[PDB]
């Protein structure tokens, strides 16, 4: 009753992929993955103390978890592999058994406090009975290509995870007809050394 990975008996994450391709994948086809989910209860984390890293007025992780349901709510810790004009993709896909149309916005944060966010929809495909919602190769938002750049070139990594303890992306998914909350997903971020590539813990946040 209690999770064993990044979902709800209702909605469930498949695969999550932020991405580049080079531009001679044209050729010899290339990936580098920055952060990657492909899919024992997971252990907890009280959501009180990441409350700091998100904003609190509206759709912030308080007023969510409020809101509820407590189970739909996950912690995912990634390690960045940050060593690579090319195209930089975004790919989740997500699984029910109900035909939902989801509504998935993804909040980027900065100190606690929101610089971009996207707000895509997926109706299901049926494909075995079990539906299915692709959100395959999303072009990346420009913010988060040039805040890569950015990073990529400090010159030590405790810089780097000193910038990304203040960078936080919530990502809240819900049934678009019902306006009720299917899965929320609060992402913290490190860098990984360059011989780890990404790497990731999930973690559900208890109250
Ligand atoms: C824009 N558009 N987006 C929407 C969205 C993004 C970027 C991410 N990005 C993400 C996730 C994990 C690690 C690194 C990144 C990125 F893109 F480099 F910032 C996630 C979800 C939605």
């Amino acid at each position: 009753w209690q999770a064993r990975g990044l979902g709800t008996a209702r909605l469930q994450l498949v695969e999550f992929s932020a991405f580049v391709e080079p531009p001679d994948a044209v050729d010899s086809y290339q990936r580098h993955l920055f952060v990657h989910i492909s899919q024992p209860p997971l252990e907890s984390v009280d959501v009180r103390q990441i409350y700091d890293k998100f904003p609190e007025k509206k759709g912030g992780l308080r007023e969510l978890y409020d809101r509820g349901p407590p189970h739909a709510f996950f912690l995912v810790k990634f390690w960045a592999d940050l060593n690579w004009g090319g195209f930089y993709g975004v790919s989740s896909q997500y699984e029910s058994l109900e035909h939902m149309t989801l509504t998935c916005s993804s909040k980027v944060c900065s100190f606690g406090k929101q610089v971009v966010e996207k707000v895509e929809t997926e109706r299901a495909q049926l494909e075995d009975g079990r539906f299915v919602y692709r959100l395959l190769r999303s072009p990346m938002c420009e913010y988060l290509v040039n805040f890569l750049h950015k990073l990529r070139q400090l010159p030590e990594r405790y810089m780097m995870n000193s910038v990304l303890e203040n960078f936080t992306i919530l990502q809240v998914v819900t049934n678009r007809d019902t306006q009720e909350l299917l899965l929320c997903t609060a992402y913290v971020f490190e860098v990984s050394t360059s011989e780890r590539g990404a790497q990731h813990h999930i973690y559900r946040l208890v109250r």
